[PDB]
């Protein structure tokens, strides 16, 4: 019951980069802010509807065939610009996505990749397509255009070599492998999709599905998370899923989306980010619209506190979470994206949370990297000795004169 609770608890900015192109720049730059207001994590999405990334070699082997690397990131590339041709760029390269690794690694911030399945997956179903997999997509009021039919073994089969293939590169670089599986062919059953699963006796195949994708984390020493839509729907548990998922919760859904209660995942042993959808903010959203704007989600980053999970009340209902999450989506990935904006949904939840949040150790890092008499030597000692690497928000001022010192003692 000490200090370091809050703190160690995860503090994390999600970006939408699977249906919005960002260049790594703004990426370092969102990177530098986080690590600047106090977070300890940027979540970035690449695979969702859009597939923004590209791996060096992107040959898989999957139907007792092979497809080449070439042939592989074309059909991704068109899949992506299929779904939406941003004028910005197509996908980020592996020698960026590596940079930004490195990058948040020295600023203290780690970095969750997303890459979505086995819905928000656009691109990767017209790539099957022009890979020469037939007909990946599902098939229900009409024929989905952003979600796999489970039946299909030749689309389950490369996506599963695909997502390990990406797997196999996070490896060792980074601790968190965000599948998702959230919302389930929202487009071909009117954002009913667990209620379609559960007719035509396929709910017990996505849990097949989503239980090989926390195995496949797992196995390569990632810890698997997912949101939590498909997790134990409507509270029933005729079909299990695997426990050691992070669950990503963000809401129990609406009316004829049953999504399980956290209280109901929670008696199962799991453990969340607190990804609480009051605080979405959606690219270009406008008040009129209603759901999340920028000015509803800078109201509820006050009004929701931190650890309070989507559909309950803090502190009455208190449940395990291993931290928060805070989200960016581009749901209109047209939409200007305005840096000044997330830059103020950022600091505002900072800012009513600092006792969560680390200080500013910026210009710490920077005094830190100017350091090469042994009197002249025993100050620069002494104020080396007295430096906090503890502190939190609240006590930026405390850190201000510890790093004034450092800079006294160095001239
Ligand atoms: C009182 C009541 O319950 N009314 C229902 C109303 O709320 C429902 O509309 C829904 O409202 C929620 C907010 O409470 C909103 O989040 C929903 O949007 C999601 O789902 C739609 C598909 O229906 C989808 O188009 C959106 O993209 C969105 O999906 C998530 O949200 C973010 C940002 O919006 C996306 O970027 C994410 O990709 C996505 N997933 C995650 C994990 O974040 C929805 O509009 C309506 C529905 O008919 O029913 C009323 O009864």
């Amino acid at each position: 019951g000490s200090h370091m609770e809050k703190l160690a608890k995860n503090k994390v900015i999600s970006i939408d980069a699977g249906r919005k192109y960002f260049t790594l720049n703004q990426l370092k730059r969102i990177v530098d802010k986080a690590s600047e207001l106090g977070y300890s994590d940027v979540h970035l999405l690449l695979g969702n509807d859009g597939l923004r990334f590209l791996l060096d070699d992107m040959t898989i082997t999957a139907n007792g065939k092979t497809y080449a690397s070439d042939d592989v990131k074309k059909a991704i590339i068109e899949g992506t610009k299929a779904y939406y041709d941003d004028p910005n760029g197509t996908a980020l390269t592996q020698a960026e996505v590596t940079e930004l690794i490195e990058y948040a690694k020295s600023k203290d911030i780690g970095l969750i990749p997303a890459i979505n399945s086995p819905g928000h997956m656009d691109a990767m179903l017209v790539a099957m397509e022009k890979l020469g997999i037939k007909n990946p997509q599902a098939h229900f009021d009409k024929v989905s255009k952003t979600t796999m039919d489970l039946k299909n073994e030749e689309a389950m089969n490369f996506v599963k070599a695909l997502i390990g293939k990406y797997m196999d590169f996070f490896a060792g670089k980074t601790k968190i492998f965000n599948f998702g599986t959230d919302q389930y062919a929202n487009d071909a059953t009117s954002a009913q999709g667990w209620y379609y699963l559960k007719w035509y006796q396929l709910y017990g195949k996505f849990a097949e599905y989503a239980n090989t994708l926390a195995a496949m984390a797992k196995e390569r020493g990632l810890q698997p998370m997912a949101f939590n839509d498909g997790f134990y729907y409507e509270d029933k548990d005729d079909v299990q899923f695997d426990k050691d998922v992070l669950i990503s919760y963000w809401s129990k859904g609406w009316w004829g989306y049953n999504l399980a209660s956290p209280q109901y995942l929670a008696s199962k042993g799991y453990k969340f980010l607190n990804t609480n959808g009051d605080w979405y903010y959606i690219l270009g959203q406008k008040p009129e619209d209603g759901g999340g704007f920028l000015k509803k989600a800078i109201e509820n980053t006050g009004k929701t506190p931190f650890n309070q999970l989507a559909s309950t009340k803090y502190p009455e209902v208190d449940l395990p979470t291993v931290g928060s999450m805070l989200s960016i989506w581009a749901d209109r990935p047209s939409a200007e994206y305005k840096e000044e904006e997330i830059f103020e949904l950022m600091t505002a939840f900072a800012d009513h949370n600092k006792d969560y949040f680390r200080a500013n150790y910026n210009a710490l890092r920077e005094e830190l990297a100017k350091i090469p008499s042994k009197e002249s030597l025993e100050a620069l000692d002494a104020a080396k000795t007295a430096l906090n690497y503890n502190l939190n928000r609240n006590k930026q001022a405390e850190l201000d004169t510890l790093v004034a010192n450092l800079k006294a003692a160095l001239q």
